[PDB]
């Protein structure tokens, strides 16, 4: 109702149109100059063509998602110093065009991470899923990742081995495809032969290493970002674990904490994605909010529903998975509502984040899942709950 409605749009190459965003009550676009290549500069010009097309439509551009970090600043290799320098451009071309947030991840090689982009529900519609089973086929039988075996235990690995000898050719191609080639979103898509050569770049590159490479970014950023006006929002690891032994730094609240060790500033903050942060039961999201509450400046509401073995999990309904959806939205408007009592007012952009393909989406060639219907019923059903919140508690 008064809660700040948000819509992921790819661009005009998107099959959801802009009039879909309107009807699904978003009030807000987040969206990115996706043609134009990693690391090079966004230029005013192309910022401002994608703005008015928004505006055109009765709509405003919130929220950035994602400004890509070229993978030589995450190894801190080759043209780092370059790709910086055309990041913090980038910024100030962003805020010189009145938009003042950035989400962004430092998910390194891979971004978010899917086995299968069609897994039928008991209702008919499909969700994405991360089986366990697959990716530990994927990593030992396909990739073959030496050791792999370490990963998973011998109970996966016998099963990885008989679920790989149940694989059709297509298949074993379709499962390769869905792991590295990119999701919607993606700034990265590999072969599986440039997919194994990038993997050698990080052989000597562990938690510790990775998090030095991400301080010489957020320390060269972040007072740009400071300067001009803009708020960075990172979003967090999907899975939010070391997939293929390579780190992922962006998975718990200790890792928050290290960020805002790492540089205090304001300007740098969070993405409360509750999918990605809920795909592990000892993250607490609620007191996640709770303690980074003034850093949250966007957040992703989807729930993930973790399956008998916990590491597999697959795309929930809003209100049914493993996320207490509830205690989230209640956490974020008592954030909101404590900002508007320290003088300010500034609400928190949210987005439905990724819905079910359903009704006439399942008869469509999709961006995984990024279809329509889903993701305006999962907007609903979140707008209910927030206004709820808002006037049993704060009328
Ligand atoms: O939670 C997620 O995985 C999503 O929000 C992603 O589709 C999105 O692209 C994120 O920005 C990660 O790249
Ligand atoms: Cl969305
Ligand atoms: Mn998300």
């Amino acid at each position: 109702s008064h809660m700040e409605q948000t819509w992921r749009w790819y661009g005009p190459n998107d099959p959801v149109s802009l009039a879909d965003v309107r009807q699904a009550g978003a009030t807000g676009v987040v969206t990115a100059l996706h043609h134009i290549p990693n690391g090079e500069v966004w230029s005013v010009e192309e910022i401002l063509k994608r703005k008015a097309i928004i505006e055109d439509a009765g709509l405003v551009w919130s929220v950035v998602e994602s400004v890509p970090i070229h993978e030589d600043i995450k190894t801190h290799t080759g043209n780092y110093e370059q790709w910086i320098a055309n990041y913090q451009q980038t910024l100030r071309n962003l805020a010189q065009c009145g938009i003042r947030t950035v989400c962004y991840n430092f998910m390194p090689v891979l971004d978010w991470t899917r086995t299968d982009l069609e897994y039928v529900l008991p209702d008919g519609s499909k969700a994405l899923r991360f089986d366990q089973i697959e990716f530990a086929a994927f990593e030992m039988h396909i990739l073959k990742r030496p050791g792999a075996e370490a990963d998973y235990t011998e109970e996966e690995i016998a099963q990885a081995a008989e679920r790989f000898a149940t694989m059709s050719d297509e298949d074993k191609a379709r499962l390769t495809r869905n792991i590295i080639a990119g999701l919607p979103g993606a700034e990265e898509g590999y072969t599986l032969d440039q997919f194994r050569k990038h993997l050698e770049l990080y052989k000597d590159i562990d938690k510790a290493k990775l998090r030095e490479n991400f301080a010489v970014f957020l320390k060269a950023i972040i007072p740009v970002a400071e300067e001009v006006g803009v708020r960075m929002a990172v979003h967090p690891d999907d899975p939010p674990r070391p997939i293929l032994g390579l780190p992922r730094i962006v998975s718990t609240i200790e890792d928050m904490q290290w960020m805002v060790d790492t540089v205090n500033s304001m300007a740098n903050g969070f993405t409360m994605c509750t999918g990605s942060y809920g795909v592990r039961a000892d993250n607490d999201l609620v007191d996640m909010i709770k303690q980074f509450g003034p850093r949250i400046y966007f957040t992703h509401l989807r729930s993930t529903m973790r399956e008998d073995n916990p590491k597999t999990f697959h795309e929930a309904a809003h209100l049914n998975g493993d996320v207490d959806m509830y205690e989230v939205v209640k956490a974020i408007v008592e954030e909101e509502h404590r900002r508007k009592a320290e003088g300010k007012e500034d609400l928190i952009p949210m987005r439905p984040d990724h819905g079910h393909q359903m009704l006439d989406d399942l008869k469509k060639k999709t961006n995984p899942g990024y279809s329509a219907i889903g993701r305006l019923k999962g907007l609903a059903e979140v707008r209910g709950v927030e206004l709820a919140i808002q006037r049993a508690f704060f009328s």
